[PDB]
């Protein structure tokens, strides 16, 4: 079962929303660790559930690696208002954030370290690759494959059956209308390589 | 009252989400009919509620006609998280799909065979024409008239008071800013004839 | 505590949705005042909570001023499905509308007379200026400052950390990607001065 307290690493803005989700899940206390100007991570800390509240995908992956290596459990934070299909797969204890009013439909799969931000939608049979960030209000239609480390900006979307290659960025408001097997930064409606 | 079981015609991706909505409504068993590589529709089937889980508007209308002609009741599937104004009108037993977190505001009207997909919004006093599909995250502002058989793509929107003519397509991410009395395919921000 | 009845000023479309929110909050009766072709406002009316259901920001501010001057309390109408962070600040008894499925995240501030329309999202640490209208499905990313009297159109968004100057309009579907210190009308993806 979940611990009484939770370490949230990242005490910035993203950290504050993560705190709200942890409290929603029933955690009694959130202990912020921030190496910058709060309490530092220490490998010697008393054991509690961890969460990595870092928006940057590259840095979130590295921190995730360092925390995991010290034997800490990095839990998922999933708001109770997120609607997740009984046939969707969400990787267990994998540092995944699922914000309020997120919807994940039948047979979608969410990989480790993903952020599904506020009111995002992952349609049936999607695969969202590890340490991707689907940001506020971004939506993936049915059967969309998002590669590892991808970032879908605010209010972006991807049409059905499409793939976005690892390490790509879909800009805020962009509409991806063609399959993308080579990485890049895509902006506009329709989305075009920058 | 609803039957114990339901026939869902279409066993594809759209079918899977329809299954989830039926289960949410309290149906105990979903029986998939798919003429393609599952159990075939037969006019001789034992009577249960039917739903037509076909995304294509033209084909959904034809199947709806064939099922209705055999005397089957084609129910609405409405997720419990959909928020529907007490003054909105949703045509009864009319094969309408209303997905999670859909909002339908005061005095809007939804006609037979419509799909309102995940997190779509139908504002006050809208009329959504029969066998239209308002897809994931698409939004109609107040007093918008969507014609029969129309398709609003992912994350599209229509400004207040506007009409979209029968058999039109508003592309993914498109923003309709002018009245459209002649049918077509409209894409972009602002939306322009293709 | 809230009164038994409420005066809703504006009996148009916006008024109808306001009625729905008031009923959701537990008000027993909504009394429409419309100077146009319903019951007129009178300074002599029996005291009840008031709400100003006027979509136009300029007119809503003026009416708000006139009603306040006569000593009436102009309450907030907040749908129960709106998700508001315990650390967000919503100005009390300030004529604010918060529609269904609105999300307001940690430390955001909402000022008097604001409309947050259906399924809009205000991310952590935003400031939404008085008598602004964030319309249906519009989303502000973290740390966004919206000026007084601003109007964000249907399905628009603003990227993190940005400001929109007082009295500006972000058009339906627009994506604001740069800081804006001078007022104007911005349209497109990316949003550009009209
Ligand atoms: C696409 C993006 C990654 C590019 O950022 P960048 O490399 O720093 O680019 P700049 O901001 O300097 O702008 C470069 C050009 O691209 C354009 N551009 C930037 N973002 C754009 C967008 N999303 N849509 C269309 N054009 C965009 C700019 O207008 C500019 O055009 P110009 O040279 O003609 O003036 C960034 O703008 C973005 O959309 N990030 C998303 C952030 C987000 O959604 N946060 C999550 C919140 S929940
Ligand atoms: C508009 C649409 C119907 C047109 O599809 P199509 O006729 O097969 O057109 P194509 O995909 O071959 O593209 C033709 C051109 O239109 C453009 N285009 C296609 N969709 C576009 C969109 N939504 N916005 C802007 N441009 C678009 C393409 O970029 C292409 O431009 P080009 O010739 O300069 O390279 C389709 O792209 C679409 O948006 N359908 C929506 C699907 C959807 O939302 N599914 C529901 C999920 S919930
Ligand atoms: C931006 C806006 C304020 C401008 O309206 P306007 O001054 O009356 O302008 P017009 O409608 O006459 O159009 C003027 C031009 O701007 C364009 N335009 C208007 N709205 C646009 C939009 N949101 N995106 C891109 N272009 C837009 C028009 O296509 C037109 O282009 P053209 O001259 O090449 O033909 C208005 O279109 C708008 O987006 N308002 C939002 C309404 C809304 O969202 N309601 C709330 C519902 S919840």
């Amino acid at each position: 079962a979940r611990t009484e307290k939770i370490y949230i690493y990242g005490a910035s803005g993203h950290g504050l929303v993560c705190e709200d989700v942890a409290k929603n899940m029933g955690y009694k206390e959130c202990i912020f660790l921030d190496d910058f100007k709060g309490m530092k991570f220490e490998s010697t800390l008393p054991k509690y559930d961890f969460f990595i509240a870092i928006g940057n995908n590259e840095i979130r992956k590295k921190i995730y690696q360092k925390i995991s290596e010290n034997g800490f459990k990095i839990v998922n934070l999933i708001h109770k208002s997120a609607l997740i299909s009984p046939s969707a797969i969400v990787e267990e204890n994998a540092g995944i954030l699922i914000m309020p009013y997120v919807v994940i439909n039948a047979k979608a799969k969410i990989e480790k370290g993903v952020i599904l931000n506020t009111s995002s939608v992952i349609e049936h049979e999607c695969v969202i690759g590890e340490f991707s960030h689907v940001s506020v209000g971004a939506k993936c239609a049915g059967n969309v494959k998002i590669g590892k480390n991808c970032f879908l900006g605010i209010n972006s979307c991807v049409l059905p059956n499409l793939s976005l290659a690892d390490d790509s960025i879909l800009g805020g408001g962009a509409t991806l209308v063609k399959n993308q097997d080579e990485k890049g930064v895509f902006v506009g409606v329709p989305a075009k390589r920058m």
